[PDB]
Formats: structure tokens, sequence, C-alpha cells
């Protein structure tokens, strides 16, 4: 039963002022399921108005972090009441299996969770006294709500990857202008309801529909937003952060990957290591920025660890994502679909092999399959290697030392995550400083906990999600310094 | 004894490419002194290529910050040798009273002195590990040095402005290059000079002089360039961002201020408060960024603070910068004189009272000097009021309520600084968190402190200088996940 809602402005269902509508596509079979709103830039006037309104009233403005989490506690209680649905709608909307969904569910939560602990704690940290060489001056810093802040969001996690920035913002007391993909939006809208169901402050979260030109294009280049949180791909954060420049607007930047897992000989289980190398690639349909999507194994187990990989691979069951233990979905949408069986065809054209996959799966008349695929015969001038393909595809090279597999792992413009599979401490920690990243992950690929900064360097972007960075990035920071002495500055002659 | 330098790229003197060299003129007498070199974009690739092979050799990308700290000791210590040749030539490069310049002087080497300190306890928190509510993972944060950093710096506080910015990116252990303005070059170069002479490994600091579009540029577009800490005016942060926004690249805005003054009834030294009104809208002729430039007095006190205020402005001592018990110099270039005198007639034809100053000192024949200006009959729609003026000028404003006052004192596009004189602890609280800004100072107007952060929202910007914030604004933040458990990930399907 798929939701047709308005935009979430001021604690009330809000209608487009143009009255326009954007289909909400099924990517299993084709079809139109429904319809969400697709709001303009009047509309995001309308939004930071009530966003600007809710700063000055007292039920937001005014607010201790203790309530403030209240409120985050009861959006995490309602989405585990909900767990069920919100993951059906989630699969239906975005393609990803339902298990996965659940588990989006279950994180989600856990982020109100660990964002309600953190706005309780907020409070006692609010002012910090810094101790000087002086006995003159005072001075603490003064931590408070930066304001109104613009949340431009993708559609591979659609719930979760809101909630990233949705949680911290409304912690740290912000009043956020939440904008989803247009290819998932429909627990976004959702998200609307469960607020009007916890009864949270208007203008607190307003949650706008639309294309991103149309609808978090006004937002980047709106007077009256102090901040756009950022998610999604580098050409698109380019546009953001340029918009942004305009009127001096701080912008953060969660981008792409081209992430590599890195496999040594030294390996305890050959079964438990081709099993992440899976989860880094082939989970989410592959649609995972911090995706392990170039495989640099040793030329020693490459030849073992190949024949387990594929093994493993062919056993994974590509079906409907709301069936019985499906593993692998649709990818997003068909112009995602063109753009992934593009970069498998360039593979060809360019001169590597199509070791597994490739193709589109014989059973599945409908719907954006593709095969998991795995890619050897490699080299560092090929598209396959140097971009990301957002697919369930990986690019698999060889090597022999330290010091090339080094090469290897770092030969890319991108810098979010990277594995390095070995039993070996000091060559795990040598890895640890080596890659030119921001995540490293010591024996698996993929795991994160909220506790963690998110994030990359390089083309992957700049700012850290999650943990207090999270919470940090949406509070202004003061100075407060005090004079305490009688005495006179003594610059300048008295009259 | 004016200096004749190159670029400092590389630990050694180089020309510049096309050989290219700009003028130096001094602002008490509006002669040429000399010149300084003006790099361009091939000298801004070799300067990159410098810092690039810093990062990637021994003697720098593999320092310790002991190590580090050891360098900023000594490059404090030679600044504290050369105090009297280093303060009289930035007085004769920036217009700047020679007190004002050995007082920079002192501040300089204090902030090497901090972020030595900083580099020492660095090496401590590198590696800080985070508990989880996991008996299968292990986690940790690496911060490390981010890599290659722009250094874009103003000519007010010539070698202050850029030390903020190279002390802590050499601290976190950056190889940073510096990009003074061309208004004010000479210490700066100096200090490649006394990096040569504590022998600083090469590419760790690369200086180079020039046009902003023909220097600053190029290093924005740079792709190997990590990260640019910008101080200067809004206009330019946007030009420069903008850049940055192709490269995706992170950038800091320390920008412009419209900074307010609010003085109340209750205050238990009229000429105490005065003083500190003449210190933040007078020292440095004005071109300060957190300058208290918009005095909102209450009408009870408006009638006596004014009459001590002119007392005390009609006392400061105008003659040139090198001479004994000067209190203001001359602005700084001959194109700043004409903007700040515009803003002065600019109130004439708008309607308001010029009650001091206003003219040109009739006892200096050359220079860009202006008399300290105090203007009154001030309302919210003059560009007086609206705009950063850069020179040694005051607006002044009533008013009668609590309301009015912070009304008045956020009624601006800026957000940089604010100053609080009352004796009412409450009041002073309330104006803490009223002030939509990022510095509040109280009974006092511009001290500040390394120990604190520096920077401000809206217009003034977005980031912090100063503090700890400095120095983790060259960190890049990795997320250390190790997964410690013998069992298998249990998603997939097993062959
Ligand atoms: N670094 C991270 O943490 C992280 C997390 C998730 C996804 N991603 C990256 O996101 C990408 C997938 O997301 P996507 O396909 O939604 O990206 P996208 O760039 O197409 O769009 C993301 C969002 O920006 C909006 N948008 C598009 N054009 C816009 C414009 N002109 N102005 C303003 N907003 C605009 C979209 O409507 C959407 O809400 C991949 O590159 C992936 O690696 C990164
Ligand atoms: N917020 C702060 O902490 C702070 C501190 C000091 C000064 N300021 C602000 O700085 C301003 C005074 O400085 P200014 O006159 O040197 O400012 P500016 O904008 O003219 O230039 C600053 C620097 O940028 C360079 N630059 C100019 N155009 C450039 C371009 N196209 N690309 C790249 N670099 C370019 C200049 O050469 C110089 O080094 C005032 O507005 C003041 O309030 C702010
Ligand atoms: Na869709
Ligand atoms: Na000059």
């Amino acid at each position: 039963p798929i939701p047709r809602r308005q935009l979430y402005i001021g604690g009330e269902w809000r209608e487009p002022v143009k009255k326009n509508r954007i289909p909400i596509i099924n990517p299993a079979t084709e079809e139109i399921i429904g319809d969400i709103p697709a709001a303009t830039a009047e509309d995001v006037d309308i939004a930071v108005e009530a966003a600007r309104k809710a700063i000055a009233r007292d039920d937001w403005g005014s607010t201790t972090g203790a309530q403030r989490a209240k409120y985050l506690r009861a959006i995490a209680a309602k989405v585990l009441e909900k767990k069920s649905v919100l993951a059906t709608l989630e699969s239906l909307d975005s393609g990803k299996t339902l298990y996965e969904s659940a588990a989006d569910m279950d994180d989600v939560a856990g982020c109100f969770e660990y964002y309600a602990g953190l706005a309780e704690a907020l409070d006692s940290r609010r002012m910090t006294p810094v101790n000087l060489n002086s006995d003159s001056y005072k001075s603490y810093v003064l931590r408070e709500p930066l304001g109104v802040v613009g949340l431009i969001t993708p559609w591979n996690y659609p719930l979760l990857m809101a909630i990233w920035k949705v949680a911290p913002a409304l912690a740290a007391g912000c009043a956020a202008i939440l904008k989803p993909s247009e290819l998932a939006s429909i627990t976004c809208l959702e998200l609307g309801e469960i607020c009007r169901e916890i009864g949270l402050p208007s203008g607190a979260l307003n949650i706008l529909t639309g294309l991103g030109p149309e609808a978090g294009g006004p937002l980047a280049s709106h007077p009256h937003v102090d901040k756009i949180s950022f998610t999604g791909s580098g050409p698109t954060g380019s546009k953001i952060m340029t918009a942004a420049a305009q009127l001096v607007k701080p912008v953060s930047l969660a981008l792409g990957g081209k992430s590599p897992i890195v496999v040594f000989d030294d390996i305890d289980n050959l079964d438990i290591a081709a099993e992440w190398t899976l989860f880094g690639i082939f989970a989410n349909t592959g649609q995972v920025c911090s995706a392990t999507s170039r495989l640099i194994v040793q030329e020693n187990i490459a030849s073992a660890f190949m024949d387990r990989l594929l093994k493993w691979t062919k056993n994974i069951k590509i079906s409907d994502p709301l069936e019985e233990d499906c593993k692998l979905g649709p990818v997003v949408s068909a112009g995602q679909y063109e753009k992934v069986l593009k970069f498998i065809s360039n593979a060809k054209s360019e001169g590597a092999t199509i070791l597994c996959g490739g193709e589109r799966p014989q059973h599945l008349k409908k719907g954006y399959y593709v095969q998991p695929t795995i890619i050897t015969d490699v080299n560092t001038s090929m598209e396959i290697w140097k971009e990301e393909v957002f697919g369930p595809v990986l690019c698999v090279k060889t090597f022999k030392t330290e010091e090339q597999a080094i090469e290897l792992a770092n030969d890319t413009k991108y810098g979010l995550g990277a594995a390095v599979m070995s039993k070996d401490v000091k060559r795990c920690e040598r890895f640890t400083k080596a890659f030119q990243t921001g995540i490293i992950w010591i024996n698996c690929s993929q795991p994160t906990f909220n506790e963690l900064p998110w994030g990359g360097k390089k083309r992957s972007g700049f700012g850290r999600d999650l943990g207090k960075w999270g919470l940090e990035n949406f509070l202004n920071i003061k100075q407060v310094t005090e004079y305490t002495s009688a005495e006179p500055l003594a610059f300048y002659k008295s009259p």
C-alpha cells in the first residue's frame, strides 16, 4: 500500500505551489506504483520561512538538548513500531532487499538513539571554560545551534542517509530542510508523518521532495540557509558548493569512491575473506559509496581466492527484493541500469575479461537486474579501474610486494574507504597510514558504528558525518572573552 | 634597509619563471621603497611540486609532532631575535605603528610557541580508541597530516595573519604554500629567510608573493592542493570557493565584519569604556576584521559618553608610524584611502553628521592619513551602517531598551565579533546568546588568546582559526575498524 503525501512544511502537510508531482517507479517491475510531490523555488522559501520561525519560537529555539532528545527517542520508537511497512516501502522504492531494508530500519532508530544521548550531554558542554595565562581576562567557548540547515540526500539508503544528517541537526538544535532523492522519497515523507505523530515542533523538520535542480538548488542559493549538508555524486557537490560560494555559505561534501580491498596470502580463512569481498561490492547491488570495488589480491592466493569468490558469487540469489532469502535486487532506475551495463561493456571494448556475470539474469524478464560481475585482466588506464560504477561490479588486480599493493590501492582520484585483509599486525598498521582515505577496515569490509567519523579525502570530499563530528557540524562556536580588571587598557593617551 | 628576495620554494630562493615583480609602496610617504616577486601559475606548480616532495620525503613526511615543534620554537626564537627590524619593516610595509608592529611580533612568536606544544601533544592523540558495544569489532580514530595546503592571507597583520595558518599547518605536519597580500609581503618573505636560518625541511613552507588572481588563483584550482585556508574579503572568498568547488576542494573562509559595541548606562567607568571603543575602531587605522564599527549606546549615557569619546579621539596622535608615541598611522594603500574617504563622503550625501574627523589631517602633506571619524545621525538603510569601511570610521546609534539594542546589534549581513559593555551579569549573558556572531567581548573590545576559536557566521564566513580547531583544520581524520571474530559474517549463502 503506497502512500500519497504532500510536502512537510511547518508541522502541516502542504501542497507544492505549482501542484507538480513526479512518479514513484518500482525497480523490480518497471511500473509506476505512485507519485511524490515535486517542490520548486517558491516551496523552498516557504520551508525556509517555516525553519526560521521554528528557530525564533520557544518550543524549538529555546529547547534544552534533553527536551530535543525526548523527540528523537520518540521518532526512533515510531520507526521501530512501523519497521515492517517502512522496510517493505524502502524495498519497493529503492530495490534494496527486505533484509537490508529492515537492517537500515534498525540502524535509523539506533542513530536517533545515539543523537538523543548526545543531545542530553550537549547541555553540559554548552559552556566550556578555557584556562588562560591572564589575571585580567576570563574565557570560555559557547556551543549553540547553527540555525537553518539544508539537508540534500541520495537514494541508496533513502531513510538512513537522510537520518545521518537529520538526527545530529535536530540533536544540535537546528531547524532542518530535508531534500531527499527523487528516486527514493517514500520513507522520508513517512518520516514527516512520524513527526506529526510524535508532535515535533513546527518547522523543526521540513521535508521537500522533488528534482535536484528544482528543490535542492534553491536551498543551496537561499540567503537564509546557514549551511548545506550534502551527500551524493561529485558533479552535484560541485554545483551545490559553486552556488553556496556566491552566498559564502558553508557546505559539507560526502561523495563517491573507488575503495580498494587488499588481500594478502596470510589469511586464516579463504571463505571468510571471500564473504567480506562479496559484501563490500555486491551488498546493496553494489550501490555503496565505500564499496570495495577494486580487489588487489596477492599472486600467491589469487588462484585459490578467485575460485571461492566465484563459487560464493554464483550462489548469490538474484530475485524480487520483497521475496524470501533474496541476496541481490535490481539497481534503483533505468538510467542507473544502462550506466552500469555501459561500464561492463566498456570493460570489454578496452580489453578486460568478464570472468563472472556481466549479463542480465536470464530468469527475470522485468526489472533492472544486473548479475554480480567480477572483471579481470584490468589495467590502471581503464574506466572500470578509474571510475565509480555504482553497480554490483568488481574489478580485480594482482600484486607481489607491499609497495606494489599500496601503489595500486592509492592509484585513484577517490579516497573514501579501504580494506586490508591480513594476519600481520604491523603490515595492517603500515596499510592504516599508507591508505590515502578516510576509512580503514581491518579484516572486513563495510561495517560502521555511529560513534565513528564517516568521510573521505581527495575526490570523496571533505567533512565528517557521525560521531560528535556529525553533531558539531550543526553547532555555531562562540568565543566568550570577558575583561575582569579595574585598570585601563593603557593604549591611547587619556584626555 | 628594505630587502630584495625571491620566491621561497623547496628550501631555496627561486626566481619567478616570468621574472615579474611588483612594487612595495610606503603608505606614510607614497614612495616606492622596493619590490617583491610576482609569482604566476607555473610558479604555483613548482611550489605544489616542492610541497608534494616534502610530504613524500622522510625529514617532513615522517616527522613526529615533537620534531616539528623543535622547528616552530626555532622560528619563534628568530622572530624574537630580529623583533626590531621586522617591526620596522611591517610598519614601513603596512602603515601600522611601530608599537602595534612590535606587538604583532610578540603575538607571532607566541603563536608558534602555542602550536609547538600542541604539536608535541599531537603525537599522544594520534591514536584515539573509541569503546563500542561490540565483542567482534575494535575501533579507533587516526589523526594525520592532511597533505598539501594553500595559505592565502591579508595585509592588515601581514606576518600575524599568515602565522595564524602557518603555525597550525606546520604543527599538524602539512606542507604549506603561503600566498600573502601584494600590499604587505616584506615580513612573509623574511619568514622564508628565518626558515633557511633554522634549516626547516624543504617544501615544508613555500612562500609565493604576487597578485591574487595570478598567484592565489592557481593555488585554488590546483588538483594537488588538499585544502585552501583563506582569510580576506567576501568577494574574494566567493571566487576562491567557486574555483575550489570544481575540484571539490575544502576551503575555510575568514571574512569581514560590521561588529557592534553595545554600551549600557550601568558602566563603572566612562573613561575605560570610551578607551575600549577607540581601540575597537581606531587601532590599526580601523583596518581590523572584528572592528566594533557600529556603537549602539544607551540614550541615558549617550550625551556623557560622546563627550569623553571625542575628547579621547581628538587626542589620538596621527603621524608617521615609525615616529615616537604615534597612535594612528596611514591606511595601507591609495585605493583603500579613496574607498574609505568615499564612505565618509557617502555618509554626508545620505544625511549623516560628521561629528569628528572625516577629513585629511592638515599637518601631513603626504601619505594616506585619514582622521579617526565618528559619524552620528545614522539610519539602518545607510551604506555606512550596512557595509565594512576598513578605515578609522565609527558610526553611532542610540537605543532605550534591551530588545532595541539586540535588534540594532544584529541588523547586519556580518557576524564576526561583538562587544557588550555592562555591569549586569545576566544582561551580559543574554547578549552572549542574542549576538548572532562568533566572538563576544564582555567589558572590552578586541583582545584574543591563541587558546580560543576565532571566526564568525553569516557573511563573516565559516570555520575556526586558533585553538585546537586551527590545528585540526590541517588533520585528515581516519576511522579504523578491525573485525576481531573467527565467525563468518552470516550474510550470503556459503557454497
Ligand atoms: N560519502 C558518503 O558518505 C556517501 C553516502 C552515500 C552516497 N554517496 C555517493 O552518492 C552517489 C549516489 O547518490 P545520487 O545518485 O543520489 O547522487 P546525486 O548527485 O545524483 O544526487 C544526490 C542528491 O542531490 C540532489 N541534486 C541533484 N542535482 C542537484 C542540483 N543541481 N542541485 C542541488 N541538488 C541536486 C538529488 O536530487 C539528490 O537528493 C554516489 O556517487 C555515492 O558514492 C556518498
Ligand atoms: N575573519 C578574519 O579573521 C579576518 C582577518 C583579517 C582580515 N579579514 C578581512 O580581510 C579583508 C582585508 O583583506 P584584503 O584586503 O587583503 O582582502 P582581499 O580579498 O583583497 O585579499 C586577501 C588575499 O587574497 C588574495 N586574492 C585576491 N584576489 C584573489 C583571487 N582572485 N584569487 C585568489 N586569491 C586572491 C590577495 O592577493 C590576498 O593575499 C577585510 O574584509 C577584513 O575584514 C578577516
Ligand atoms: Na523510485
Ligand atoms: Na605595500
